[PDB]
């Protein structure tokens, strides 16, 4: 319970460069420890006064130590942590850590090399934050934090390139190199078994879980590009596109200007080329496609389910909590009531922030605005516009990111979580709602706000002169924006994940911190950090939310992202195998707060892709011209037929504006020009009013989300309890356990 | 294992009225078996070859048995069941039954009359049921179902009018009787722990859902009074029923016949009283009421798992799970790929049936459609139609619901359902199938499909002459039949449960099957069945519905349900107590698949509310005319105001009658009358072809579904997340547990 031995059998030792033995060849290194000490204000034998009441105690708790100086810092002291036999035996009958039986599988210690480093280390871990050093200090996680500690890690098996020295010890991330994490090895299957093996349950189920999504975005992108060739082979029987692209029909169609000043009055034949672009992007196929994926998101989620219940027979990730320990932050700081109003002030700091991006995103507006005029002074203005505006948002979304990344540590840091547990929970949720915000708001402006509040001509709205939209629709520039952002994530994001880890790698290698040890080799990594898979689970979902809440706009964004997760699989393998120091393995059950997220997103989704089949698609109102205003009554032709469509839909204005300016008497030397709109003509009793066809058609489009949503709904209320959440086979294996046992 | 030592201390004793005890007075009773054997064709002593091969097998596994003839039949003899303690104890660590400890609550046996009559009684069924005679024959449910054995069953405590001749002996039963499940008892708590104690975890959960859910309704019924009383209080400033009863406006307005033959052109002042209650009942007062009754029910579920977190910490209620005994039926017929089909052949069956309760319905519109025309030969005819058919429909529902009570047990026998509990699920779920459209089958018609599709006077619907509906709207119609359907089940189904036991007791004391034993008063009463609580609970759930789907109609439905549920708490507690025979004690954690259907109704009583409040309801077009058609390019006046809505919405008719008939020349003489429908006039360019108003209305019809179901279905998703699912007090109470052992 005192500092009076430290450290046994202290010798400095480099004559075997890849041994994960000690030097007398006995025992394995299950830990490395970093310190220094030898190079004021009294810091430092303060901290020596501490450090050694440490390591005695691991020593009266049973484990052994050895260190050795580093060979490069002369500072630098690698203590190599090992556990015996019976250590590992009592501290694996705390844990119930579940061994393989004559695989059968049980509690604390089964009938049986006996223990795999990667449980190995967890038992270490779980020794080395348990055991007291000292008022009360708990464990080896507040030593790290408060500079006493450099670092604490387990070692990797080998180099990740070449085979290790040793003859008797399994070269497993070498192994794990050749046959994963390496895109020469793309087309492979994941070896889940051996990745969580090597890394634990975290890091496994993380990728099961990017593995059954690449193979679920598989089967949504095959029927997405059947949906997607049916519109392309379709593309030229579309008769309202080519009625658009005829210059005796669309290039008569002299349309008004969108801005005050400087924009002019222009023909339809300049959307022409768009237009037929667009006949891919509303077309039945997306329709068909929105439906299949509103089945898919659900198939996704219970098939889910069913693999994780697979995945908590086949590798015990049920395992009894343990009482967690407290965080370090939490315990130094240690009333209540007082801390939930700190926690309110929290709450409206994030709502804070929410309502800054809410405002970056009316700067987008505003930019958008004062753009127009000068992309049509100096392939269309407004075309060109989307496209220069998608990127200018994509760069200020992903500087905000990281912007918010520190923000969010110091707002979930002001707030005292007592455990890391609901940290991460806090996190996850304050973390996802800017993230959604964020990644997001462009495009549900782009989908939802965009043009809808404009007014007609005479008495537009001012807020000055929310954005118009084009005559086939919004849809082309949300199809844009989506792609844009979607596609330069993922490249970026890629990108970032190959480099930061690697160049700073690299300059750890050029400030020098030529035979060197495993122990040196690793500590001269990144470590990942006390947050681990976060991030990438993060990514991932984000994506998921651009696969499933816009697939009405384009229908490849499911192989957008199986082409973005099969390059990710292997991004993430490389730089966990090969750039980042070695983690602690863990047990999860589950990918965490995650999965509320993301059938909170499934949700979400059904609603949002029929509102933007009913509000930014224009297939509505064609439909409803098809069925209702190519009859007689409405209209002159006998039959239904799309013909007449784009002349009988876009509204007349006779050039009265409201003296409330008056500039199309300057822009322009015309006197009528029609709008997209559905109101009345001039000269009408109730001229620029709504009319009966606005009013059908917006009819048309609350049913149409009335009937869409509630089938899809109710069509996935059966699909989930028609599909048991547990696989039959997994029934019968648990059910196999219980009858041996 | 073989049948040589039966019926140990077997004599005839009728000294003692109320023995609880054996003839010794040593040790009690916790079961009694009932057979017969003295009084062909070989079955006599073929039972008798079997009875005694289970007998002795129960004192080879312990238990004490002890005979007396019966008094009355010569052929009856009663057995009395009694455990001893080491029995109870072996059989008491099988099954982890939960004692008191030093009140700390823990496993098979702990240190402390010890154990409770109820828990004897159940401790006893467990070995009942399986100690094992034979092939292999299980236990004594196959003895009860085959003819062996009579009657199984516990001993009730004392008479429940007059306390018990024993001492020593707690009258349970009759303070019980004293203190609940009496009428002069009204006004009481219940004894929750009293009546688990009594009576077993099924029967407590029970009675504390019964009384939760009175509790609720009595928040939900004052709020209903609140606003039911502001429409009455403001029922003198209607100005539209005003306008229909003013004989200035509202006379003049001449309706047009609805029916084909023999009914006469109307004037709208017959509606006139009608319409002044019809002003209480779609008001903004039912609109405000049904957004707080989609919060209500989210209060009601949440608390609900908020107390039933409360009773699994307080009752003891999480007990590990036996391996269930399979059912005598399914045992004894014993491929499995056949069984599926005759699963599909059973749905096909119980899809058949639905569709009969459906021709039932359409039956009654038919007989709606009859006898509307000699009602107005022989209080307008419609309304008397309407109450005498809702009279008509509830006398068919009762009628129909006994019918599907014996062919749904004969559809789940048919069927093979290894387990109770599976038997018990499918049957709740094919029962609760019929009851939700047997019950709402009419309301769901007056609501959503009647009036709805009739067309114009010109071309109306023939199927013949689909119902058209009134010009205030069908929810008076709604109304009284929700108010006779509800009341009236209310009232049957409370003066059946009184009567049937007591009836059936009745004629048992008259077929006289004078001072007699504790056993042959308790044989003399009603067995519950192997259902048990289900048709209480069905009841209530029932009523749930009629609570919850249908409370936009009118907001007095808690009111009816909580004097309903007052009522019903005495009459469940009054017949459990007296007229039935006791039951075994079970162990229930919640009340089963009824929470899952409480979930399902409600989440569809949003959706039905809001169609209620759009379709059913007259308040849209209200909103839309003072809205939108007050103001001056669609009416005359210069202010939103609501007069001349009534000759402003309804749609004028010259008699034009298409010759594909034409009665309305023979039945008046009369040139031009108002219909409800929103077409436009005779002499337009589009005559009676629906016109701007009603795209309008229609228009606000779907958004204000789509608006009032996605707010409401947020606010419930906010609700449910910021309500946690189990007490703070019960967090504490089991973490004391846990920091205790
Ligand atoms: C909750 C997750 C997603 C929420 C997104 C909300 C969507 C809001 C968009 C919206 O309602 O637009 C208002 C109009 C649209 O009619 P449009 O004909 O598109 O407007 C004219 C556009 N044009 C001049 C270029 C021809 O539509 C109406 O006037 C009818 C109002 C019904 C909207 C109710 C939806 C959601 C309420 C919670
Ligand atoms: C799932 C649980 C409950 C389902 C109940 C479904 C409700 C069906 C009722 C319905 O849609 O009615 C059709 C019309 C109603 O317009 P009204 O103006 O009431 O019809 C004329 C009546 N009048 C002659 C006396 C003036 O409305 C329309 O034409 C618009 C169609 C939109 C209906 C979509 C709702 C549900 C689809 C799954
Ligand atoms: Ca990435
Ligand atoms: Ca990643
Ligand atoms: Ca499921
Ligand atoms: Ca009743
Ligand atoms: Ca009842
Ligand atoms: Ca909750």
């Amino acid at each position: 319970n005192q500092q009076d031995f430290r450290t046994p059998e202290f010798e400095e030792f480099n004559g075997k460069p890849d041994s994960l033995f000690f030097t007398d060849g006995q025992r394995r290194i299950d830990f490395i420890l970093v310190y220094e000490d030898e190079s004021k204000k009294g810091t430092n034998e303060k901290q020596k006064r501490k450090r050694q009441a440490y390591e005695s105690n691991l020593i009266c708790h049973g484990l052994q130590l050895e260190a050795t100086r580093s060979v490069s810092d002369d500072k630098l002291v690698f203590v190599k942590v090992h556990a015996p036999w019976e250590v590992l035996c009592t501290y694996a009958e705390i844990m119930h850590i579940k061994l393989p039986l004559k695989f059968e599988k049980s509690r604390m210690n089964d009938f049986y090399s006996f223990f795999n480093p990667a449980t190995r280390s967890r038992i270490v871990y779980f020794i080395l934050s348990r055991v007291k050093y000292q008022v009360n200090k708990f464990g080896i996680n507040r030593l790290v934090s408060s500079g006493i500690y450099k670092a604490a890690f387990p070692l990797h098996d080998c180099r990740f390139n070449y085979e290790s020295e040793d003859i008797s010890c399994p070269s497993e991330r070498y192994l794990l190199y050749r046959e994963w994490a390496h895109p020469r090895s793309i087309y492979k299957k994941q070896p889940l078994d051996l990745i969580r093996k090597y890394y634990g349950e975290k890091i496994g189920i993380y990728f099961a879980w990017l593995g059954y999504y690449t193979q679920m975005l598989l089967l949504a992108a095959v029927v997405g590009v059947a949906c997607f060739l049916y519109g392309y082979l379709d593309q030229d029987n579309c008769t309202w596109s080519k009625e658009v692209c005829d210059p005796d029909i669309g290039g008569q169609i002299l349309m008004c200007p969108q801005c005050d000043r400087l924009c002019p009055f222009w023909r339809l034949n300049i959307t022409c080329e768009s237009s037929k672009k667009l006949c891919i992007f509303d077309s039945f196929g997306t329709l068909i496609f929105a439906v299949f994926m509103g089945v898919w998101v659900t198939l996704f989620l219970e098939f889910w389910k069913r693999r994780q219940a697979e995945l908590e027979y086949e590798w015990d990730t049920v395992e009894l909590q343990q009482e967690e320990q407290a965080r370090p932050e939490y315990e130094a700081q240690c009333t209540t009531c007082g801390k939930c109003i700190r926690v309110t002030l929290c709450a409206s700091a994030v709502f804070f922030w929410i309502l800054l991006i809410i405002a970056s995103v009316i700067g987008i507006i505003v930019y958008r605005l004062s753009v127009f005029i000068v992309f049509s002074t100096t392939l269309t203005p407004q075309m060109a516009t989307s496209i220069t505006a998608s990127i200018i948002s994509f760069i200020i979304i992903m500087i905000l990111n990281t912007i918010y990344e520190k923000v969010a540590i110091m707002i979930t840091n002001f707030e005292l979580p007592r455990t890391q547990t609901d940290y991460e929970n806090s996190l996850t949720m304050k973390m996802f709602l800017f993230q959604f915000v964020n990644y997001y708001s462009s495009c549900f402006y782009i989908a939802f706000f965009k043009g809808k509040f404009v007014g007609y001509p005479g008495d537009p709205v001012y807020l000055y002169r929310s954005e118009e939209c084009d005559p086939g629709g919004c849809l082309l520039e949300l199809t844009t924006q989506l792609t844009i952002i979607m596609g330069g994530k993922a490249i970026w994001n890629n990108i970032q994940e190959v480099l930061l880890p690697w160049v700073m790698n690299l300059i750890g290698r050029y400030k020098r911190v030529k035979i060197t040890p495993r122990w040196e080799q690793d500590y001269h990594l990144q470590p990942m950090g006390k947050l681990g898979l976060f991030y990438e689970y993060l990514e991932m979902i984000i994506q998921f939310g651009f696969v499933t809440l816009f697939v009405a706009s384009f229908p490849l964004a499911p192989l957008l992202a199986l082409v973005n997760n099969i390059l990710e699989i292997r991004v993430d393998a490389w730089k966990l195998t090969t750039q980042f120091r070695r983690m602690v393995p863990e047990k999860a059950q589950d990918i965490g707060a995650w999965q509320p997220i993301m059938q909170g997103i499934a949700i979400l989704a059904v609603v949002t892709n029929a509102m933007i089949i009913a509000f930014t698609s224009d297939m509505i109102p064609r439909l409803v011209y098809y069925w209702s205003f190519s009859i007689p009554p409405y209209g002159d032709h006998t039959y239904y037929t799309m013909d007449g469509y784009i002349n009988n839909t876009l509204s007349v204005f006779n050039i009265t504006d409201f003296k409330n300016e008056n500039p199309y008497i300057g822009l322009g030397n015309y006197t009528l020009c029609r709008y997209r709109d559905f109101r009345n003509p001039p000269g009408h009793p109730q001229e620029y009013k709504h009319n009966i066809y606005y009013w059908h058609v917006i009819a048309a489009k609350l049913a149409f989300i009335i009937v869409m949503e509630h089938i899809i709904y109710s069509v996935k209320f059966f699909i989930s309890y028609a599909i048991p959440d547990v696989s039959k086979i997994t029934k019968s294996k648990i059910k196999r356990e219980k009858y041996l046992t």
